[PDB]
């Protein structure tokens, strides 16, 4: 699903080029967003 729905027909994540940290920094933060509107008091961890 990219543009434009359901035109596509495309993939929608942003690889490979040097928005792509962009792209994925939105998407983990709207990851984060969405998880402590379950509850969470806890940031996504990194592993090392």
């Amino acid at each position: 699903m990219c543009p434009t729905p359901e035109a596509p027909e495309y993939a929608c994540c942003l690889h490979g080029m040097p928005t792509f940290m962009h792209w994925h920094r939105v998407y983990l933060l709207h990851f984060e967003e969405s998880m402590r509107r379950h509850g969470a008091s806890v940031a996504v961890p990194y592993w090392d």
